[PDB]
């Protein structure tokens, strides 16, 4: 039902940034966003439109990382993920 989640493979640093970056950000237009962290798994869940990228994975291995990383981390693609050459995004309604 609309509900959509964003899932990454980071964690740790997120609960910190999700908090100072999303806690409030997901508190304005966002009704209430959850923040999951699994030692190398940044799983966040929102009820609108969440953003996500893969460039970082490139600075890490610097190869298909853009996607090989989005594919392994976007596993929670639920509402698919519109890509943007360098960054993609997962949402629900059009």
């Amino acid at each position: 039902s609309n509900a959509v989640v964003l899932v990454l493979m980071k964690s740790d640093e997120i609960d910190a940034i999700i908090e100072d970056i999303v806690l409030k950000g997901g508190k304005a237009k966002n009704p209430s966003i959850v923040v999951e962290d699994k030692a190398g798994f940044w799983w966040i869940k929102a009820d609108g439109a969440i953003e996500i990228d893969a460039a970082e994975a490139g600075e890490l291995l610097g190869k298909p990382f853009s996607v090989y990383d989005l594919l392994i981390n976007v596993s929670s693609t639920v509402g698919r993920a519109y890509t943007l050459g360098t960054k993609f995004t997962i949402t629900s309604e059009l």
